[PDB]
């Protein structure tokens, strides 16, 4: 259709305003002290939250070229989302604060190729700087600290969380469930997990949990990988029958079958699930028969001159149910015998007597536990059905944002992290004067995080900047008391993951829009 | 319907403000300083591009004359594309400056018909021109250097092109793939690869890529022409079981054969796909055996009295897969025996020891290094999807502008080389004034590519030109650094053949414009 | 619905506006200065064009009365179009001129009966003087000539045409296909072609082409007339098995018999077309056998008393493929075997020897020529896509034209064989003053031709027309040259018949608008 096409200046105030609306909507949300932003529903009482992505996903902008620069920033948030899973709000005003002062820099005639390029700069010795300042979330102790400030001050998540991760390891399988009512319920239910995903999506049948979920399912043990449908057409027919879904645990599902696998059970042909064997090597071997012992079923080898055409319902394993995300399989319930099970466990227990080796020896210990690694399930406690989905929500994201101090470092929370960086580069340059002006650019946008907190305390934030920046280390605001003190001592810690990928996505965006000349939109008609 | 009719200076300066939104719009774009156009969107953030081509896409006009000025020189650029496959901004900027002064002098009152004679007699010796100064890109260092230079001076991806063609030549066929993540990788498949492309489109099951792909196709290997579908039919229907796709390798597949295929693989009735067999004459016939000998099939041939009716899905060959474009066709891993393979390798191993002739030895090279062409695929590094799939996108420009830079020779880039060829032409004169002022034209034009790519850069376009035009030979100017410099030793290459079709695409749309005396189109109802 | 209705003077000026956009468009393409027209497609870029044709089939107006007077006068261009093929824009140039003065004459008070007489009166003179001056293009080298011209002045399309005439006769059935790519090729298929076009429309399956074409179909040879269907029942569903096509050569097909066919193939029942045989009384018969020799078929005549109830696909002939315009059949590649066609050769080739008259003598060796007449086949040479289209176009109207030249005499080009005609016309009297003046505008419009051929090439149409009556006989102006000299030396012809077309299309229509009183048209809503 006509389109309207701007161009400069006039495209530049347009996207500086959308993405005002934005960040403005969203930022409030920010920090302890986090202010409610009310969103309409069509049906009965509008939604109230302090959940950033929240905010974002609803707004849409009248203004066809504003609302692209809302939709454009609103990547940023996406982005660090899908990346770190906490910080989006961070990201967001992060990169309010980069495109604000570029555009400004822009208008005044400074080369926008040069203030990225400074930009950029100044973000690479960033995040250089911030691994050197990271410190770990190791011990239950440092898990259930961050678990509470996730959990907006709320030990019991933080005692949960920790739990949970003490029996299936910081790096098990954890889910949330609604509770039966009043207390909290943790318990770990097969069974067994292994650290695989779905081979590819479609394959996820619950969207809301964007994983896949089988009863009584048939499991498929390969040892081998798995090119060629006609291999399968003979198991897949005899599970035609019987009516019950298939797993299948191969060493790994190719193009070719993986393509057919998701068009059939696409079309209700059969429903089937495919994830690559726990582990590589040798060792991948001998789990893949762990989950044998366990499912009852029979590894599928070639090395033993067997074939998946030759293979019937009675090789395969079964469990009462199979849960796998995008990158983890739990395997509840499976109809594998104690006696063989407990067995393979004694077998296991005499290989790290045998053990030359401590690496060995890990890897043998690892698979006992898991046979005798499964799914920690924490069922939120209750007190009304409301509460009990609000503090489920609580979990949820609390279990998030620790998943992710526990993967990198930590560093101190509240916004100082990057105020400490930012000081550090006050002396950075770069080519020219436009290159210096990029960078500076960005060590400005570096204090808004701690502004903003600060603002939505309803205190001042260039006193508590100034004051912040006075001191140095870990010397930072606790919002929540609105005291100065040690950030790490006070328990409010940032995984170094979240603030990197904050920062990045935010000055990747905002360098694209202020590198941007002209916008083409359909004609308001 | 009713129609809008503009006749002479009415329709000229609709066209004319049509031409420069478009060029306007895409020229930003070019060079290594090239500016960044933000294309809206129906659906999420805005697309951010540098690329001339998707520009253009998106230019259409309101005013319905306007958009038919910019829907005729967007001819330009597409047919450059077709042909070179780069240099559409270029052209596009070189028809911008051809048509605005070429309109002019209409406006002026001078003859539109001598005006386009004088332009086209210059194009006509400035290509002539450009031939003499041609130089070539032929080692493997000018290929690296050209696709670094394609690749926005990424060193890396001019390794891969470069390491790509000297697997399977310069002439071989490449692909690109998106990559496992982090490091590239770069395997030839089968398999074999021969210079014949589809016998029509249609047979393009994935316009993605504009090819054809088959998987575990039966081949059949015919020594002779095709015309009539009969004695298709036997072996059609053999195929039209076993549920595979056919690849038929004949002679070459005629209208009547062809046509029939064509419907009916366009109607699901089982998928073929027609191509001719490699080379011509005598070694046609060797090369078709060396196919069936790879993917163990039987040729059939009427040299021994073979009929392709009494021919069965055991005559056939077969290979997992095999995808063909335009002009290349990739058999990927055949099924024919090692054994046999191996075997036919020794013997044309020693054809190449009785060779008594250089002809003849090569010819045979090439056969053993086949079947010892395939097809060569370049998986590209990662560190996130996203720049993943952005790095994939450069190397498949770098890979196009590097075929066609070995193609045919290399001219001085960054404009220099059309500027050189303008000077030369000084002293051209046509059969009368208006003609003249035609070839001034033109070589005013040829100017425009540099003072665009210096405007870009934000440098002074009349300075720069001044100097370039002041010195001679291939000392120009490096967008890229600022300093002037003999552009072939810093690495700065065109092919002479985008150089070539850009100018020519550009005079021929303008001349066509420059004589346009109406227009007729739908009134704004 | 609600008409609107106009009558005289306020009709009048309507209509005179109608025309004058429609002529006014058209015009300015005449000649070898022709300028461009520019016409806006809903798709791509704007169709550029010279041709006539194109542009009045574009032309509607918005204006009911308007577009009434536009559409009436466009009956010109294409009824000269069907009768000669050429010449339209001329007759569309004559036409409104005539309507011009005519209707000037007519808001004078004059009697437009009177004037339509006068008009006509001069025309019927001028035709038989333009019979008078009427001189032949017969040799090849004429040939070549008309050729050249009509091709823009190339040479090359000169000499395709005349050396396809020279290999099937000047009255032999001649076509222009895409070529291979670069350099033009001239060869003869079946084969043989023979004056006989489809007895009817509708089996035209290619309207592109206008033509009927069949493949590998059957050819029933019966050698007399079919009225009744019944006959053909039996052989009709003989040739229903075999999934062919069936071509029908006999005496003739009348209403009854023929009308079914229509119908039949209409609904895609038996795919059938029907043409008479070749020749006509004795030689008929003969000739019919010599295709039956060629098919490999056999002559159903009732004279032997055979009938077309009792004859099976053995007796029908054969042929690759057969194509019939609206007066010629080809049949390509026939079934029968060299050695009954040979035969037949000697036989014939004895029968001029024992020829004893010219005549018998001259059929005869037709027909050998015709068995050892085909269809000569032009392609196009090439050297890129949009060239190789380009020059078939050319190669198409060039042959048209030489076509229609060899038809009928020729008479001077560029317009000066009409103001000779109008010259010696000077002295023409009607019955009255108002018929006089009638004559007066035919013998004035006779001078737009080359008047507006000259004013395209930018000279003062006065002058040149000036000179041109000044002088006599093939004295002219070479509007390519912008030269005076003898039309027929510099090889400027143009068929009498076109030209005699041209006036006559032109003064018919002219005749009826310049007598119509009153119009009626749908109100505008
Ligand atoms: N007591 C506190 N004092 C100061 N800052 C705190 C305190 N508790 C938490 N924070 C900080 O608040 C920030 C996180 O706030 P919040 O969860 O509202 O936004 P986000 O994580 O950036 O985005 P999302 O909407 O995805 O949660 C981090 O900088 C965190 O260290
Ligand atoms: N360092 C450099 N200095 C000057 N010119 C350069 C430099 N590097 C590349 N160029 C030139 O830039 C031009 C190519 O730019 P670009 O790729 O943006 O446009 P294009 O090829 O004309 O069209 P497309 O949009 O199809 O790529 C060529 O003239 C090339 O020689
Ligand atoms: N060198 C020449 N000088 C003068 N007149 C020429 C010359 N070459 C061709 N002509 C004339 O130009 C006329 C034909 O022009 P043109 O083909 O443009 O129009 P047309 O045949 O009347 O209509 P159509 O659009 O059907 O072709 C004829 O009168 C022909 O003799
Ligand atoms: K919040
Ligand atoms: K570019
Ligand atoms: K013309
Ligand atoms: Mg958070
Ligand atoms: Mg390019
Ligand atoms: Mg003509």
């Amino acid at each position: 259709a006509a389109k309207d096409v701007k161009f400069g200046n006039d495209a530049g105030v347009k996207m500086l305003r959308g993405v005002n609306v934005l960040a403005d909507a969203v930022k409030v949300t920010l920090g302890p002290k986090g202010r409610n932003v009310v969103l309409d529903k069509s049906f009965g009482a509008p939604t109230i939250t302090k959940d950033g992505v929240s905010v974002a996903r609803e707004i849409e902008l009248e203004d066809k070229f504003e609302n692209m620069g809302a939709q454009m920033v609103k990547e940023v948030a996406s982005k660090a989302n899908d990346a770190a899973g906490d910080g989006t709000t961070t990201a967001t005003v992060l990169a309010q604060a980069i495109i604000t002062e570029g555009l400004k820099a822009v208008a005044a005639g400074m080369n926008p190729m040069d203030l990225k390029r400074g930009i950029d700069k100044a973000v690479t010795v960033a995040v250089e700087e911030l691994k050197a300042l990271s410190v770990p979330c190791s011990d239950s102790k440092a898990i259930a600290q961050v678990g509470t400030i996730s959990a907006n001050s709320d030990e019991t998540v933080g005692k949960l969380i920790a739990e949970a991760m003490d029996k299936v390891g910081k790096e098990g399988v954890i889910t949330v469930e609604d509770g039966t009512g009043l207390q909290d319920e943790l318990d770990v239910v097969e069974g067994m997990q292994f650290d695989r995903g779905y081979l590819s999506p479609y394959f996820i049948n619950k969207p809301e949990t964007g994983a896949v979920e089988l009863e009584s399912p048939f499991i498929l043990l390969a040892d081998k990988k798995i090119s060629n449908i006609r291999e399968m057409l003979p198991v897949l027919e005899a599970v035609a029958k019987a009516g019950k879904p298939l797993l299948i645990i191969a060493e790994d599902v190719e193009g070719e079958a993986l393509a057919t696998l998701v068009v059939n059970t696409m079309r209700g042909i059969v429903k089937v699930a495919a994830v690559k064997a726990p582990g590589f090597g040798d060792r991948r071997k001998a789990m893949l028969q762990d989950i044998a012992t366990l499912t009852g079923g029979t590894v599928i080898s070639e090395e033993i001159g067997m074939e998946l055409e030759k293979a019937t319902l009675e090789d395969l394993g079964q469990a009462k149910r199979v849960v796998i995300n995008k990158d983890t399989t739990t395997i509840i319930d499976g109809v594998g015998e104690e006696a063989a099970i407990q067995g393979r466990v004694a077998q296991i227990r005499q290989q790290i007597e045998e053990a030359t080796s401590d690496y060995d020896r890990e890897k043998l210990q690892e698979r006992v536990a898991k046979l005798a690694g499964g799914v920690a399930v924490i069922k939120v406690g209750a007190a009304t059905e409301v509460e009990m989905k609000e503090k489920k929500a609580r979990v949820e994201d609390a279990l998030h944002a620790t998943r992710a101090a526990v993967e990198e470092g930590v560093v101190a929370g509240g916004g100082v992290a990057l105020i400490r960086v930012a000081s550090k580069l006050a002396d950075l340059r770069g080519q020219n004067e436009d290159q210096n002006v990029g960078i500076k650019v960005a060590l400005r946008a570096m204090e808004a995080p701690l502004r903003q907190i600060v603002l939505n305390c309803g205190e001042e934030p260039s006193v508590v900047a100034n004051t912040v920046k006075g001191g140095d280390g870990n010397y930072g605001y606790n919002a929540a008391t609105e005291e100065y003190g040690n950030m790490i001592d006070m328990g409010i810690l940032d995984p170094t993951k979240v603030t990197r990928s904050a920062l990045q996505y935010a000055a990747s965006v905002a360098g694209l829009m202020i590198t941007t000349e002209c916008m083409v939109t359909d004609l308001p008609k």
